[PDB]
């Protein structure tokens, strides 16, 4: 009780919408703020797309090893990896740890493209148990996270649980389900998100967004010192077109939901 009027408390100084999943598999609990509402998910839906990728690869031998031409009809808006290698190739693997740890957009195209667009993203999502998930359109347009528009968008809840599955399940095979979580470990756009409401010596593998709308997220797994892992979705987004990023509010969420573990 105490943790949801910190939460609501957080959510009005912020001046937006608040989404808040915690799973701690200590004692399979939860702790959910506006959990069953959607937001748009923005670069949060990587990982759904690299994990279909490393379904894929399951029954595809070397599909990670699979070349991939960037070319300059490919860039789009944030391309912090894919503009190194333009007219070059990029292994999947290459893409998948792109998209992820720097969160470039071609990346997620290609990643996007490989396994048949965004429809076959969200049939992915729907085999593993996912209801909710839904991935309408590629990069950058996926990203504008209009106040009302249900496309691209998910629950807390529902990503919490679909995380859980795919970093501490079984949705992937084992080798499948070790890289997803050292990519998300690898992560380097996480540090003022999740991360920073966490102890330092607490280990993170997360995924970001960033949205119109100030849109800001952020998906993890988490091992906390000498216990069992966590499970954390905070999404947030605001009333302004160009309301600018917050990852205060959600390392103060994940502080909030965490202190006393
Ligand atoms: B995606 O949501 O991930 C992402 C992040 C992140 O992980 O936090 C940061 C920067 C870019 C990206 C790529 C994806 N998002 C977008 O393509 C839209 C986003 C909108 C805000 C932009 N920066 C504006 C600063 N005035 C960057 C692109």
């Amino acid at each position: 009780a105490d943790v949801q009027q910190k939460l609501a408390e957080l959510e009005r100084q912020s001046g937006g919408r608040l989404g808040v999943a915690l799973i701690n598999t200590a004692d399979n609990s939860q702790i959910l703020y506006r959990a069953d509402e959607r937001f748009a998910m923005c670069s949060t839906s990587k990982v759904m797309a690299a994990a279909a990728v490393l379904k894929k690869s399951e029954s595809e031998p070397n599909l990670l090893n699979q070349r991939v031409e960037i070319k300059k009809s490919d860039l789009v808006n944030y391309n912090p990896i894919a503009e190194k290698h333009v007219n070059g190739t990029m292994s999947l693997a290459e893409l998948s740890a792109a998209a992820l740890q720097y969160s470039d957009n071609v990346a997620m195209n290609k990643l996007i493209a490989h396994v048949g667009g965004p429809a076959s993203v969200t049939a992915f999502a729907r085999q593993l148990g996912d209801e909710t998930f839904r991935l309408d359109r590629t990069e950058p347009t996926l990203n504008t996270a209009i106040p009302g528009d249900p496309r691209d968008t998910t629950s807390p809840r529902a990503m919490a649980q679909t995380l859980r599955n795919l970093t501490l399940g079984k949705a992937l095979g084992d080798s499948q389900r070790a890289q997803l979580v050292t990519w998300m470990k690898g992560n380097t756009t996480g540090a003022a998100s999740i991360q920073a409401g966490l102890p330092a010596s607490w280990v993170v593998g997360d995924k970001t967004g960033s949205g119109g709308y100030g849109t800001t997220n952020d998906i993890a797994v988490i091992w906390p010192k000498d216990r069992a892992p966590l499970i954390l979705v905070t999404y947030f987004t605001q009333p302004q077109p160009k309301a600018e990023s917050r990852r205060d509010v959600l390392a103060s969420a994940a502080k909030i939901v965490t202190d006393g573990l």
